[PDB]
């Protein structure tokens, strides 16, 4: 985790969503609710990864127990990999630790990639949801 890995999230997100922030401190050390805020933004926005989660796990304080806080970070992290083929480090569980933050801006950054080139999800939605 450094000052290139910082800049590149902001390089990926910055012009998809203008919130939350994209700073240094939180890309540093990111809370699972503010993930859940990005992911629910360029849900909002874009419609990359729309339908993936329900009403409700749109919701921040609907997934605060340990386990869906890690099921919500492996769907995303599986759509992001369907759609663009590309491998991710992320581990989830590792994520709501609060561990290895330069996979979980991999993450990030591969999600504002796939938002840029208007990649489809649905098919991949489909597919991660069927388990």
């Amino acid at each position: 985790m450094n000052a290139a890995v910082v800049r590149r999230t902001q390089e990926a997100l910055g012009k998809v969503i203008r919130r939350p922030p994209l700073t240094e401190k939180l890309l540093n050390k990111p809370p699972f609710r503010y993930l859940h805020d990005i992911i629910t933004e360029v849900i909002r926005i874009t419609g990359f990864m729309k339908g993936l989660y329900t009403d409700a796990e749109m919701k921040s304080e609907n997934v605060k127990d340990k386990d869906a806080k890690i099921s919500f970070l492996q769907k995303a992290i599986d759509v992001v990999m369907m759609v663009s083929g590309e491998p991710l480090a992320a581990k989830p569980a590792r994520i709501v630790a609060g561990h290895e933050p330069e996979r979980t801006n991999e993450l990030l950054q591969l999600i504002g990639k796939c938002c840029l080139s208007k990649l489809s999800s649905d098919e991949a939605v489909k597919r991660v949801l069927a388990g």
